């Protein structure tokens, strides 16, 4: 598991006042928010959770692992539960869906034990997160009520839940699940093909647009990765819009513009939205209906806070306001946000949306921005990149080249962003450049850094310091 | 190998001098310099290169390898060659050594072919390294006039030069040799003693100090170390003073202050110090002897500079000057030297001692200062560590614990050091560090560093955030 004491940032309580703090939403976000205030603060705060499912902490990732038989079943797939949650001194309601709160008189409404529950707040902080977003296509359409995103369609499966992941594997049970379409060709959709192919099914990956990955890899690695799911056996169905999902009581077929394939599920993996709707408009919110907040995840209402997928986050590699739906995001706005309404000043200090993807040896990390996502979005971006094996050639095992990807502004010459890709775990690497760009570092300046030299690790002259010291533009 | 064209730094000569540019000494930092200049200001100067050895550029790190046999032989443990640089439009003259300079008339003078030859030069660039370091020990001296650390004795070695390597090789086809003292528990000693003992001798690993790898890694870790050590046969004699090297006409065993050991050959590894002879007093000097230098690499007569073994460092880690004889700096070093010596401005940003070392499949890094080095340089240090699997516990294989260490101080907040150990290679991650202690990140602002998570390269609370939350002082 994964449970601490205090962080760093407790600060002595001089004189503050004690805050109740009301947490709506108890998953990755809410937890470690949660955590962060008890472990830190102990009694001096009345923390009150509420949360409308049944279970909290289910690891995203869990579910193509699972599917893909890359673990036995889903236990280890929950890091925490209501009852550790208790035991570090909160009060927590579950399956207790908030329904509306009163930023005038301080409170909120949630639907306990069937029966209207006020709860009265002077700190309020919504870890709501988000639920997949349903695109217009026909046949596809979930069950009107169901709270679990269920369709309409049998065989017809969203991507959010625990219960989602235990619905497909279940129904994977059925041998008559021969053929499998996986609508979304971002990570989650690359990964559920991988998953589908394992488990054994045939598969097809379609995306509207030219390749996968395509928000977070530039064309070479994401041509790399769709060769690679391809010689793996998954159908590529790239540059496809999605019209129909088709059957009689059960899925049957999936349409494109450009095709129809015989198909016995569907899997919707076209991304999420963020739940923020309890705001009643009270509260500033970004283009996409996420929680607008400062870097102390603090909203346009004092004393209401708002983290995870549901709130917005800075991102330091465009150096404006963002939105990046990732644990590793909600844990740090968790944490940040538990400090300030504990009453502890601290600044959050942004994100560069860095991430990693592994499927069959083959395994890449980015952080920051491409070189297309840099240009599209206004950056006289340059890119430096270098292939070399990670040892040097005398080396007889465990060699291997590691192919890299520095992208800069050729006129700040700041870093801002950077890709690797490999047939073995360099993901360790990838930190280097997500503090790089957090810290504004250039170029010219990385290219100097002290990188140590072993034989057994790397080459002296490795691939970081060629692919910076070979910057151009 | 590890060639490539113009660094980023390249600048237009708008209006700039050409010089006529000698260089002593072309290994690691010369190479490295030597190369720079002519690649990236190619006809614009005249280069000249002494060096007093016949072969340039082999990796000492190799020596380990081979001795251990763990590499074929030293084919790949060059990466350049005299041709390759007279190729790129440099006059080298080998066992040519510069025996002394006149800064006034600005000529060196060299022995080339057993005459004096003399060279003019507009700027001067050492790059004569180190030498190891021979404490006053019974028995133990190099013959006269020699410049290849050739010890009197028989069956005493030193550990330097290709030559000093292929020669203990040499000797190791001598059925006699059944035991061998290594003399340094620094990882050169470390590294040589699993070597001699993959090659089935029997070794003691000998050292004044009470611990080995005392000047990069703290008890914890050395303690690993020496275990690891002990595991595989090796004899350690820390806390103890070499007195002598006896035999009779060759190498028959070894005394200390505390004890006496019967050995066949003896390999003295205590250290390296910086070639200044040439400075003849005109050049100010570093506490130890080496060439101080500013941010430029120019020593204190301008128009020469010193890089490499034979000059000092800018230390981001104690933010002072310092000496740190690594490969790692001799190339960096070079390359501003070049840029500096050939008109274009460009300034150093110093170096965190940034090192690894891998012994009977343990592998550590570390960067900046331990904790013990941080007190004893009279820094208000703590250290806040951590040990998890690497991955969350449900992953089915490939899962390894890790240790860390960051040392930070409790002052300032700012990084001044960090430590992995693993027995799985999470080396990558110590660039991070390396970036960090140079841009001066506070512990506080590392632990909420943009780090990723996905389950098949790391835990969402993953060590090195865990470590850093963890800052108690
Ligand atoms: C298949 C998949 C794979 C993923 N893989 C990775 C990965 O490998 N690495 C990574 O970093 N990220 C990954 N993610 C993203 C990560 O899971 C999300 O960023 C994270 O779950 C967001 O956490 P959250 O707490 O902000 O929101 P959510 O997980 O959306 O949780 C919000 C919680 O609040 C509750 N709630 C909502 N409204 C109310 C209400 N009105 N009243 C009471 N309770 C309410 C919900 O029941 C829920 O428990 C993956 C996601 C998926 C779907
Ligand atoms: C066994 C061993 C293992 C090592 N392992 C590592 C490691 O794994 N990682 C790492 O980063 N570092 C390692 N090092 C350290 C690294 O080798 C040194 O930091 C580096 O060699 C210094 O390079 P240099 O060019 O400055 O000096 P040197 O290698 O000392 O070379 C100086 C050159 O100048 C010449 N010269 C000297 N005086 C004169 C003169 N008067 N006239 C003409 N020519 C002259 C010499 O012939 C020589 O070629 C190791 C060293 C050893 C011995």
């Amino acid at each position: 598991g994964q449970q601490m004491g205090r962080t760093l940032y407790d600060d002595d309580d001089k004189d503050r006042w004690g805050s109740k703090i009301v947490v709506v939403g108890a998953n990755h976000a809410g937890t470690a928010c949660i955590k962060t205030m008890l472990t830190n603060y102990g009694d001096a705060n009345e923390i009150v959770v509420f949360d409308q499912n049944s279970n909290i902490s289910f690891l995203g990732s869990g579910m193509a692992l699972w599917i893909g038989e890359q673990i036995a079943g889903p236990e280890g797939l929950f890091y925490s539960d209501k009852e550790e949650l208790e035991s570090l001194g909160a009060k927590v309601y579950m399956e207790s869906p908030v329904q509306s709160i009163d930023y005038d008189a301080k409170t909120v409404t949630a639907l306990v034990d069937g029966k209207n529950h006020v709860e009265t707040y002077d700190k309020l902080i919504f870890a709501t997160g988000s639920q997949p977003i349903l695109p217009p296509i026909k046949g596809a359409e979930i069950k009107e009520g169901s709270l679990e995103f269920e369709a309409t369609l049998e065989n017809l499966q969203f991507v959010k839940l625990y219960q989602n992941s235990a619905d497909v594997i279940a129904k994977l049970e059925n041998k008559d699940i021969k053929r499998v379409a996986v609508v979304g060709a971002g990570y989650i959709g690359v990964e559920l093909a991988e998953a589908f192919q394992r488990k054994g099914k045939e598969v097809v990956l379609i995306d509207v647009v030219d390749t996968c990955l395509a928000g977070y890899y530039d064309r070479d690695l994401t041509d790399l990765m769709a060769k690679n799911m391809e010689e793996h056996g998954i159908q590529l169905a790239f540059g496809e819009t999605v019209k129909e999902v088709a059957g009689n009581g059960k899925v049957e077929k999936i349409i494109t513009d450009k095709n129809e394939y015989d198909v016995d599920m569907v899997i919707l993996a076209v991304g999420f939205r963020p739940n923020t709707t309890l705001g009643n408009g009270k509260i500033d919110l970004f283009r996409n209906g996420a929680f607008l907040v400062n870097k102390r995840q603090e909203t346009s209402i004092p004393g209401v806070y708002a983290i995870g997928d549901c709130a917005t986050i800075y991102d330091n590699a465009t150096r404006d306001t963002n939105y990046i739906a990732l644990a590793s995001n909600a844990v740090r706005t968790g944490i940040v946000a538990a400090h300030n309404a504990c009453g502890t000043d601290l600044e959050g200090i942004g994100v560069q949306g860095s991430n990693g993807i592994s499927i069959y040896g083959l395994h890449m990390v980015s952080t920051g921005l491409t070189l297309e996502k840099a240009k599209r979005l206004g950056f006289d971006a340059a890119v430096t990149e270098y292939t070399d094996n990670q040892k040097p050639e005398f080396i007889e095992h465990g060699n291997f080249p590691v192919t890299i990807k520095i992208v800069y502004d050729k006129d700040s010459r700041r870093i801002l962003g950077a890709q690797m890709a490999a047939r073995e775990d360099v993901s360790m690497g990838i930190h280097m450049f997500s503090l790089a760009i957090q810290e504004g570092v250039t170029i010219e300046k990385l290219a100097l850094t002290d990188i140590f030299f072993l034989p057994h690790f790397n080459k002296p002259y490795n691939y970081i310091t060629m692919a910076a010291l070979g910057a151009k533009d």
